[PDB]
C-alpha cells in the first residue's frame, strides 16, 4: 500500500489523498489497475488516470466496487481558471452526492441518463489551496462498476447549461469515501 501523494505508475497518473483518520489503504497495480480497501475510514480519494486530462477523452473502467457506507465511484477531476471540481458518478454507496442539490438538466451517455447538478464548496481545500469553488456533477441513473465514459458528452452538456470548465488539471477514475468501509479493484484505460 502506498504513501498518500501523486505520481505515475505503469503509464498512469495517480492521486491518493486522505484526511489522516486511518482505515484506508490504496495500492497501485499493473497497467491502469488500482485497489482500495477501507474499514471505518475518514475522508479519502484515490485513483488512476491522466495529468492533464482532456475534454474529449473516452475513459474505460472495469472491475469491482463494494462500498459499505458513504463512497463514490466516478470519473473525477479539476479545471483551473475557473477552478472546478467535477464528477461523472457511475456508482455510489449510501449517499447520492446530488442530494439536495439543484438539478440543471439531463444528459444521455454510454447507456444511461445522467442528472446534472452544480454545488458550491465554501472555503474548502482545493488543488490551489483553500478556496470557494463550484462542483459539477453528472450522476448516472443506472449504477455500474464497468463501462466507458465519453467525457465530451458530459462536458458539452455542462457547457450548454452554463457550467463552464477552464483548463484541465488531473482526470482520474476515483474511489472516494467518507467515513465508511468497502473494497474496490478498478482498471483504467
Amino acid at each position: 500500500t502506498i504513501q498518500p501523494g501523486t505520481g505515475y505508475n505503469n503509464g498512469y497518473f495517480y492521486s491518493y489523498w486522505n484526511d489522516g483518520h486511518g482505515g484506508v489503504t490504496y495500492t497501485n497495480g499493473p497497467g491502469g489497475q488500482f485497489s482500495v480497501n477501507w474499514s471505518n475510514s475518514g475522508n479519502f480519494v484515490g485513483g488512476k488516470g491522466w495529468q492533464p486530462g482532456t475534454k474529449n477523452k473516452v475513459i474505460n473502467f472495469s472491475g469491482s466496487y463494494n462500498p459499505n457506507g458513504n463512497s463514490y465511484l466516478s470519473v473525477y477531476g479539476w479545471s483551473r481558471n475557473p477552478l472546478i471540481e467535477y464528477y461523472i458518478v457511475e456508482n455510489f454507496g449510501t449517499y447520492n452526492p446530488s442530494t439536495g442539490a439543484t438539478k440543471l438538466g439531463e444528459v444521455t451517455s454510454d447507456g444511461s441518463v445522467y442528472d446534472i447538478y452544480r454545488t458550491q464548496r465554501v472555503n474548502q481545500p482545493s488543488i490551489i489551496g483553500t478556496a470557494t469553488f463550484y462542483q459539477y456533477w453528472s450522476v448516472r441513473r443506472n449504477h455500474r462498476s464497468s463501462g466507458s465514459v465519453n467525457t465530451a458528452n458530459h462536458f458539452n452538456a455542462w457547457a450548454q447549461q452554463g457550467l463552464t470548465l477552464g483548463t484541465m488539471d488531473y482526470q482520474i477514475v476515483a474511489v472516494q469515501g467518507y467515513f465508511s468501509s468497502g473494497s474496490a479493484s478498478i482498471t483504467v484505460s
